[PDB]
């Protein structure tokens, strides 16, 4: 909805009321094998609901696709309404931010990215470059040994005045099909397109849950994704209004 106190969250929360179109296009060279990745959906930041199906237009994409899952739109987050002076996704649109990332794979090579999310007219585009080097030929990720699933997690989020953005490291735990898992630090930062004032907000962490499907019609290669992804770590605003 529309009506919140400060006029900075009704810019933003106005732009994501019901349901906006994505589309997401990536550009990557993982140890010299180029692909290309186009996705299309819809989310709904009011239930912090993602829906995408990711089509590698490339042939078959030489690396799992749970390993792209957080690099292939964190302004469809929900974000509690007495936690909204804290959505900095939401404040930096229609102009929009820059998400940089480097994901190190224990053991194993890294990806490098960097990407431009903005509105074009009504739809939320993703455009991303990922650059991955030092992977192992018969590791888990270029030999294709994880499992097509997604676990979730919780992952804090910080301010970061000195770029007047948010800064953000976590743990991906990959499942690997013999049970064991593999571990994908994350590094990111994210830092406004526009030159114009954001919501830099405090600590809090983002509950983050994916599920992966298939489209049974579909024989290019490709990924489901049903996303939720709920904001938390605020209690209330001043005491509690309970007990």
């Amino acid at each position: 909805h529309h009506h919140h106190t400060d006029p900075m969250v009704s810019k933003g929360e106005e732009l994501f009321t019901g349901v906006v179109p994505i589309l997401v296009e990536l550009d990557g060279d993982v140890n010299g094998h180029k692909f290309s990745v186009s996705g299309e959906g819809e989310g709904d930041a009011t239930y912090g609901k993602l829906t995408l199906k990711f089509i590698c237009t490339t042939g078959k994409l030489p690396v799992p696709w749970p390993t792209l899952v957080t690099t292939l739109v964190l302004c469809f987050s929900r974000y509690p309404d007495h936690m909204k002076q804290h959505d900095f996704f939401k404040s930096a649109m229609p102009e929009g931010y820059v998400q940089e990332r480097t994901i190190f794979f224990k053991d194993d090579g890294n990806y490098k990215t960097r990407a431009e999310v903005k509105f074009e007219g009504d739809t939320l585009v993703n455009r991303i470059e990922l650059k991955g080097i030092d992977f192992k030929e018969d590791g888990n990720i270029l030999g294709h040994k994880l499992e097509y699933n997604y676990n979730s997690h919780n992952v804090y989020i910080m301010a970061d005045k000195q770029k007047n953005g948010i800064k953000s490291n976590f743990k991906i735990r990959h499942n690997i099909e013999d049970g064991s898992v593999q571990l994908a630090d994350h590094y990111q930062q994210n830092t406004p397109i526009g030159d114009g004032p954001v919501l830099l907000p405090d600590n809090h962490y983002l509950s983050t849950q994916s599920k992966l499907s298939k489209d049974p019609n579909e024989k290019r290669d490709h990924m489901v994704l049903l996303e939720f992804v709920t904001a938390a770590g605020i209690t209330l605003g001043m005491d509690e209004l309970y007990k």
